[PDB]
């Protein structure tokens, strides 16, 4: 129900500030948040950790269901917290993420951290950020976002955490390399291409207050 537990999704390609909006959004409401690519890395890291079969999709259907992950985010940064340990930065690996792909082909997982990710929703309320989150995740939700971008912003985005990690990036080849997911129905459709993310902020904030409230 809208109040007990509102939720906002916002969803949108990797690279258009979504992230950023979610813990912008989630600490100017005081939220929980819900970051959906990183869950999938958490499983997939739990089960390194723990490791465990990662075909036969038997072990992992549990792992999943009960996911004990929360993400705290404070001052900007998002903080990543699987059983205890802070793995913010653990879920970031590229054999992590490749191993998150591995868990994520089997429906019986897939279903599993779906019904992992809704009982997130809790008071006061959701920041849930995802690509399906307003269409499948929580499709009855109150606030629905969808925040777009071109490639070319994308690619940027990208280029510079990849230089952040360590990687030189060609830009062309990346921009190249980058160019299901849709908004729904009831989305306020944002693009952060010429908007800057502070105005994107205020006019989701703007937006949802005026819903909820």
């Amino acid at each position: 129900m809208t109040a007990i537990a509102p939720v906002i999704t916002v969803d949108g390609p990797s690279g258009a500030g979504k992230g950023t909006l979610c813990k912008a959004l989630a600490e100017s409401l005081n939220w929980r948040l819900l970051d959906s690519g990183a869950i999938y890395r958490v499983l997939a890291l739990a089960a390194l950790h723990h490791q465990v079969d990662i075909s036969t999709e038997e072990a992992l259907v549990p792992l999943a269901a009960h996911l004990d992950v929360r993400f705290v985010s404070q001052n900007g940064q998002l903080q990543v917290i699987l059983e205890g340990e802070d793995v913010s930065n653990e879920i970031r690996t590229e054999t992590v993420g490749n191993t998150a792909s591995q868990a994520a082909a089997f429906p019986r997982v897939r279903e599993a951290l779906l019904r992992r990710q809704r009982a997130f929703r809790e008071a006061p309320g959701l920041i849930a950020d995802g690509r399906d989150m307003g269409t499948i995740v929580f499709p009855d939700a109150p606030v629905k976002i969808f925040l777009d971008a071109s490639s070319q912003e994308r690619a940027h985005r990208r280029m510079l955490q990849l230089q952040e990690r360590g990687f030189n990036v060609n830009f062309e080849r990346l921009l190249a390399e980058i160019q299901p997911l849709v908004p729904a129905a009831d989305a306020l459709v944002l693009d952060s291409t010429s908007m800057s993310i502070e105005q994107v902020i205020e006019q989701a904030l703007a937006y949802a207050q005026r819903i909820l409230a």
